[PDB]
Order: structure tokens, then sequence, then C-alpha cells
């Protein structure tokens, strides 16, 4: 059976997250999920001091070195989301250096959420399955197997960001299914059928469940419209 599943909100004025948070606490959960409302660093005094909801966690985005990383542990934050996958696209930022990070964090005792993904060019061109096994193991170099437990992965393809253009149930099924394998084998099949994939890119309430009905997602990380109320939509297909 799938794993518990995750709904990150990957994030306005503070008036408009403020609603946000409103309707995220009171919303009425009859799962079990767990929702993590990822932002910029100088939101979280605020998210932090208006979240309420039992099933929702804060994050940070990106926290690099070893002293961000103390002082959000003693800030109360417990996640990180780094967007590689993007950095990687747009600034040529290394494989070795997201690694390097999901080492630290995992070590200081963060839950990771890692995004992993291919560039428009490297999908047409058929190279897809390399890209992305290159970046699970690149990760994989820096990490032991209990590590895992702290590990998020995220599939988010820099064409599917902000575009409009998600990726089919097919597309995406087929990435998190490759990833799986890629851990099953060379990590283990426990690690494997425990580990949380998740789907990233365009993602949205209309497009949600059919999404997850597919075998190998297990939720999702949501940019643009997890500045909706339809964000709670989509934690909704998460059943």
């Amino acid at each position: 059976s799938k794993p518990q599943p995750i709904a990150a909100a990957n994030w306005g004025s503070q008036q408009s997250l403020s609603e946000l948070i409103d309707l995220f606490n009171s919303t009425s959960i009859n799962h079990d999920v767990q929702c993590v409302v990822a932002s910029t660093f100088v939101h979280l005094a605020m998210t932090k001091e208006r979240l309420s909801h039992p099933k929702f966690v804060i994050a940070a985005q990106n926290a690099g070195n070893a002293d961000a990383l103390a002082s959000l542990k003693d800030f109360g934050v417990n996640w990180i989301v780094l967007g590689h996958s993007e950095r990687r696209a747009y600034y040529g930022e290394t494989n070795e250096i997201v690694a390097d990070k999901v080492a630290a964090a995992v070590a200081s005792g963060f839950m990771v959420i890692a995004c992993i993904g291919e560039t428009l060019q490297e999908r047409e061109s058929g190279r897809t399955a390399v890209v992305v096994l290159t970046q699970i193991a690149a990760i994989a170099k820096k990490l032991k197997k209990a590590d895992w437990a702290k590990v998020v992965i995220a599939y988010e393809p820099v064409w599917a960001i902000g575009t409009g253009k998600v990726a089919t149930p097919q597309q995406a099924q087929e990435a998190h299914a490759l990833i799986r394998s890629w851990v099953s084998s060379k990590i283990g099949a426990d690690v494997a059928g425990e580990l949380r994939i998740l789907y990233g890119g365009s993602v949205n309430g209309k497009n949600a469940r059919t999404l997850y009905q597919q075998r190998d997602v297990n939720g999702f990380l949501v940019g643009g419209a997890s500045l909706k109320p339809e964000f709670v939509d989509i934690i909704k297909a998460t059943q």
C-alpha cells in the first residue's frame, strides 16, 4: 500500500497568506496526510504564529549553511524544501551541491523535500531517465540507509513549473516508477516501499486526483494553486 501522503504548499501579502492560513485552520481533514507550508524565511514568524492545524507543518526553502540550519532549528523549523530541479535548470547548480545539502540537513535532523527533475530540452531528446537517475544517485551517494527516513522525493520537471503544462498521469507514474526501482535495487525494497515520491509542476485541484490515482504518486508539491483556496481540494485529493 502507499505510505502516508504529503501535500506541500510551496510559497504574497501577509493579509492574503493570513486569509489562507485561516482557511487552512478551519479545514476538516478526515485522513492521514501530512500537510506542509514551505515559505521564505521572512514569513516564518507569522506562519508559525498563525498556523494551527494539527496536520500541518511548516518548512523553509533552500536553507544552506550550517548556521542557517542551526537557527531554523532553534526557531522551531523542522522541514525543508530544496528546489534543485529549478536551480539546476536556470543557474546550472550541480547535483553535487544539493546532495551535500540534503546530507547536511538530514544530519541536523530535518525532514527534507528534495526537488528533482529534467528540463524541456532533456525531455525532448529522450534524456529524462538518465538525468533523473543521475540526480537521485548523487543524493544517494551521501546518505546512510537510515537517513532515508527523513527524505522525500519530489519529481518536478522544469517544464511543468508554472506553465500550465502538467505532466500526464502517465509521464508522472513513469518517472515515479523509474525512481522507485532505482531505490529498490540500489538501497533496499524496504526503503523504497516507504518512500514518498511527490509530483510537482502545474498541479491543481482540477487535475490532482487522477495524478494521485497513479500507483507511485504519493502526493504533491504545490506552488501556484497553493495560493488559492483550491489547495484544499488538493489536500483532499490525497485519498
